[PDB]
């Protein structure tokens, strides 16, 4: 079976329905728009003042769609929020592929974050790859007895890795108006607009110049008119054959091609009474063959259209890529400029070093002689001051007076200094606006 | 007046004496060198044991000179650990002038971190320079009972702020020899060296001659020019000493000829017609003679010791000037650093601003070809739904005409790729010649 779907949102719109009106679940609790709990109390007063709370206004217990659709939006973005921020379901969200992500958030966006915390073997069984044995636990949850059509589909997207359960869903709903997703067989008669959307005969809308003839398709809003709409003819069993409209009772069998209308005996010997006509076998079984062909040529268009489309998602990837590439290989180059610079102001420093320890190591040998001539000096002061004492001390003349003459230096190379870098910024403010951008050209 | 001391860690040798052997401490205690306490036990053996560890030889309970001194300077800056790592008293040694923080030094050496940790409440007297309360409340401690001398000495260093008590010290101990610190007698002969030291006729080295060596400034001098120490008789007792080779008849005449206090019996020989002088005339001449030469001597070292401070604030001055070369030259890099990296941030921000405009671009791009995705999905299931055999043939125009529904992949400009293209090569050698190093 041939199968076409989505990606995400898309999933989310597949699951739940589009309800404007302020409703209760057959078993659940008050919800609106698509999917919103409002709040759990069954108290109708408390919904609308969440549902004030959501919108700001008053609204009588009616939304419309763009603000149904601004508080989808709102809801997805907070479930993953909720699921990035929680701490014990992050860890498995970040192994896994984007359909399983994806799972998990519709299941987040049904039960709530703290719902899904409960689950925790079943987890641990996803996490490391082991799949059915989580299936299987997961179908054993009151989220599977509630809603067991929602349950069975996620764990089906779970087991496979692929949106074909809902691709599937996707084709059954085809058998379902667009609007209120009730089985379109033919008690409320079947519409099928130009768009290809199928609704029922009550959910058009309303449906003097003009009155009518103009009328938005419910689902995709494009406009048709009122006479090229025709009954879904697909959805007559489960006879084939339908009457003819002027002639009851009286089936249709040829083909009429000057009035391209599929016409009944008696229309086209009276009505179409020169046309031409072809066999209804051989027109049917022509007109197959042309569909078939556009199908198929459509489908190899819709194939190349959905690679070109991941080569462009390929292609955004590469120019962030780029863009990180130029900007790091930037602050490396920098980097390394200043660090041939550093390199050579280390380098420097050990020349004034030098110089420096020199000029202080003779200056610190000079202050060592100086210190031991003040110190000797001060022993001869202090013993010819002893000459206070009133004695015959001529006897000591020649000792006291050749050491008393005792007289000496030292002396040093006076030396210059040098704490001047003498660098010239000019040159490097100059210099700083030496920027190149290339391209690949 | 006499002060002549001028010197900054001197202090504990004049404190403390040198001692060769083991000696037994003013508290009793096992020590050994400038005050080094090896041990508190009465017993030697662990006083050798200890002294063997921290020798690193075998001793025998004996050292020499100069490795006694390196276990001073060892001591020494042990001493100044303790101080620097004790947190009571740092913060009174910051407040301290250099003179003041010796004298703390000298404290600790004695009786250890712990112990002058002790005196909290002298102190904190100190570092807020109330001197007077500090001196008086130190005055009545057991270290003043202990050890009054020392005690009294730093005292008076911490109230003054001035070598001024131990220059009285060193002029002191001008009478004691320089090797085992003895009164100077008569027994114990003093002998005066020509170096003007003075030491004990039996201190001056043990069994060639007529040459020795002095036993503290290690100054070559014969053994004859050594003179008897003649000023130091003031204990008992009139005391002329007599003439050299004449053992009986003493000196009281001064020959203007030799210059020489001489004697009668040498009168009549060597002196025979010589010019003589008085007694009080040729002494008074001479004391006025070598005051005017120790006034010389004492202007002349006054301005030596200003060279020597002046000498010590260039040596600081060198190293201030190393300091603003380094730190210049590291502000002048980082200074260039800076604006580069401005420059760097200002390319970041226009590659961001192109790369963020063709995204825009391709994410619109995106979403149209999404919506084309999704609408021909659309179509494609209804129309492969053409499987249940029927009257669809009743359908054709709706299939048709909306089978035919195929539109507008809308193309954009492949930007090209965006590289560096720097120059290192002429940037490196750029930076390679930066530096100047002028003078
Ligand atoms: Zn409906
Ligand atoms: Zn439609
Ligand atoms: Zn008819
Ligand atoms: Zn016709
Ligand atoms: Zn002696
Ligand atoms: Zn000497
Ligand atoms: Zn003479
Ligand atoms: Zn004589």
């Amino acid at each position: 079976n041939l199968y076409f779907q989505g990606n995400i949102f898309e999933m989310l719109r597949i699951d739940e329905r589009l309800r404007l009106k302020i409703y209760k679940d057959t078993e659940g609790y008050y919800t609106i728009g698509i999917g919103h709990l409002l709040t759990k109390s069954p108290s109708l007063n408390a919904a609308k003042s969440e549902l004030d709370k959501a919108i700001g206004r008053n609204c009588n217990g009616v939304i419309t769609k763009d603000e149904a659709e601004k508080l989808f939006n709102q809801d997805v973005d907070a479930a993953v929020r909720g699921i990035l921020r929680n701490a014990k379901l992050k860890p498995v969200y970040d192994s896994l592929d984007a359909v399983r992500r994806c799972a998990l958030i519709n299941m987040v966006f049904q039960m709530g974050e703290t719902g899904v915390a409960g689950f925790t073997n079943s987890l641990r069984m996803l996490q490391q790859k082991r799949w059915d044995e989580a299936a299987v636990n997961l179908a054993k949850s009151i989220w599977y007895n509630q809603t067991p059509n929602r349950a069975k589909r996620v764990i089906t997207t779970f087991r496979t890795g692929t949106w074909d359960a809902y691709a599937a869903e996707a084709l059954e709903l085809l058998e379902h108006c667009g609007v209120c997703r009730e089985r379109l067989r033919p008690e409320r008669e079947p519409r099928l607009l130009p768009c290809l959307h199928s609704a029922c005969s009550a959910c058009l809308g309303p449906a003097a110049a003009g009155d009518g003839t103009v009328v938005d398709c419910p689902v995709c809003k494009q406009q048709c008119f009122s006479k090229d709409i025709v009954e879904n003819y697909f959805m007559r069993d489960s006879e084939r054959t339908v009457y003819c409209n002027v002639h009851k009772h009286e089936p249709l069998v040829l083909f009429c091609e000057s009035c391209d209308t599929l016409t009944c005996r008696d229309c086209q010997l009276n009505a179409h009474k020169d046309h031409q006509y072809q066999f209804l076998e051989d027109a049917v079984r022509n007109q197959r063959k042309l569909l078939a062909s556009l199908v198929k040529r459509l489908g190899d268009k819709h194939a190349t259209l959905q690679k070109s489309t991941k080569e462009v998602r390929s292609s955004i990837r590469q120019v962030s890529d780029v863009q990180k590439r130029v900007q790091v290989d930037v602050k490396m180059a920098i980097l390394q400029i200043m660090k041939e610079l550093n390199k050579r102001g280390r380098v420097l420093v050990n020349d004034a070093q030098k110089v420096t320890e020199g000029q202080q190591e003779r200056l610190e040998r000079q202050h060592w002689t100086m210190t031991k001539i003040q110190k000797h000096q001060e022993h001869i002061l202090r013993f010819a001051s002893w000459a206070l004492e009133s004695d015959n001390n001529t006897a000591l003349l020649l000792s006291k007076k050749l050491i008393y003459f005792q007289l000496h230096r030292a002396l040093k190379m006076i030396v210059d200094p040098v704490e001047p870098h003498g660098e010239m910024k000019f040159q490097w403010d100059l210099n700083a606006w030496t920027k190149s951008a290339e391209a690949f050209g």
